[PDB]
Parts: structure tokens; C-alpha cells; sequence
């Protein structure tokens, strides 16, 4: 689908069976999402942003369905305050930007 | 344009007759810039994200061209790494997400 930007473009997504809404993040490099359990395992990371970093944990080849649109890829879980589609999953689901 | 992600989605902004990059950000609701003079008058904000928030100063009515388009907006100046240009002028340029 085509999205516009005057509301946040946020979307559902189903990740570890769970459902989810998530910020469709340009600005993102990485996908962040709030704390959950997800397969087994992870290692330790950082991202930062406006304000500063924050630690993470970092979980490889997840499945991820964002809006109908299933990708396989790195996933964060960490304290963030809202759940962010970077594009490392963007890109997965041709998502472009249009102007 | 069709701006694709899988580079960070940089493009050539013009303000203050000065040339920058800006990302374009749709995980960003406000429009902030590195330290800058801008005509005049300004209050005080703040906003957050990763990591939590910054204090920057607000300056209304302020014309930015973004890569050859041109929009009048609110934009914000103050301590963020990055060049960012969010929904409020996405919006003026009729920028849409699109997969
Ligand atoms: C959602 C986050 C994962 C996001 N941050 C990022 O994508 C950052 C650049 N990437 C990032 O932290 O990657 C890891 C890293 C680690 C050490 C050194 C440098 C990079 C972000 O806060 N994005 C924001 C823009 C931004 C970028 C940098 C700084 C401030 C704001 C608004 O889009
Ligand atoms: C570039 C910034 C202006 C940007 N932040 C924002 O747009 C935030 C939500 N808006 C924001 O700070 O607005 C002002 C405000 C003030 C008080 C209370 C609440 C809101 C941002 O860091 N965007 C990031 C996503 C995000 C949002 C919230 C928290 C962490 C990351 C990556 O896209």
C-alpha cells in the first residue's frame, strides 16, 4: 500500500505469535522492538538516537510479518518506547519513500 | 522521486541560503537541525526519542527546499547528530510510504 505521513505511519505486524503495531521507521537503520521472549538466542548491542544509546538485545533471522508482508531478518528487543520497522525490513518489503 | 531504503535516505536540503543533508524521516514527527543562525525569533522545546529527549529551540513560518521542493514550516535547531526532516514538511511535499 501507499502511506501518508500526516498521522504516524504506524502499522500492524505479528511477531512471536503475537500481534503488534510498529513505526514504518526511514529513520531507522535498525528494527527495535519492546521487551519479548523470542527464540532462544541473542547477543549484546547498542543503538543510539536523539538523547543518546540505549542496550539492546540483538536476535538474527526472525520472522516478522508487517502488514501482510512476511521478512526474515535481525531483530532488537530493548527498552524503546514505541515498536520500530528500520530498514533492514523495509527494504525486505520494497518499501520506498515517493515524492 | 522514488527514494529507496537500502541506504539511509539522505537527500540535499537548502535553508539560511546554506546547503545540508537531511534523512528523511518518517519516524520523525518534528524537523531538527544541527546548530544554526535562522531569522529571529524562537521558544523553547524539546523532543524525544532513542535514548530520551533534547532540548532545541522552535522557530515558525521557516522556508526549506528539499531536494528542489519547497515547503514553509516549523523547524526545530539544537544538539541532534543528524540532519533530520520529519512529517511536518514529509506532509508539504506529498511524501508517501509506498511497498
Ligand atoms: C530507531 C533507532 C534504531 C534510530 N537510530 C539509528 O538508526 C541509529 C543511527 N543507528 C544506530 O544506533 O546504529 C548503531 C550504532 C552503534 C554505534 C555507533 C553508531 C551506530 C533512531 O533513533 N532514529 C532517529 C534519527 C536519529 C539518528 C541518529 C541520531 C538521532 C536521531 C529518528 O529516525
Ligand atoms: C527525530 C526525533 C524528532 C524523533 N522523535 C520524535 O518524533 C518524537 C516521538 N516526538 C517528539 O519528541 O515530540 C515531542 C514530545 C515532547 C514531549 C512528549 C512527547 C513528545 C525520533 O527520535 N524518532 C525515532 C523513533 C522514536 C520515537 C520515540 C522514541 C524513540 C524513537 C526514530 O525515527
Amino acid at each position: 500500500p501507499q502511506i501518508t505521513l500526516w498521522k504516524r505511519p504506524l502499522v500492524t505486524i505479528k511477531i512471536g505469535g503475537q500481534l503488534k503495531e510498529a513505526l514504518l521507521d526511514t529513520g531507522a537503520d535498525d528494527t527495535v522492538l519492546e521487551e519479548m521472549n523470542l527464540p532462544g538466542r541473542w547477543k549484546p548491542k547498542m543503538i543510539g538516537g536523539i538523547g543518546g544509546f540505549i542496550k539492546v538485545r540483538q536476535y538474527d533471522q526472525i520472522l516478522i510479518e508487517i502488514c501482510g508482508h512476511k521478512a526474515i531478518g535481525t531483530v532488537l528487543v530493548g527498552p524503546t518506547p514505541v515498536n520500530i520497522i528500520g530498514r533492514n525490513l523495509l527494504t525486505q518489503i520494497g518499501c520506498t519513500l515517493n515524492f
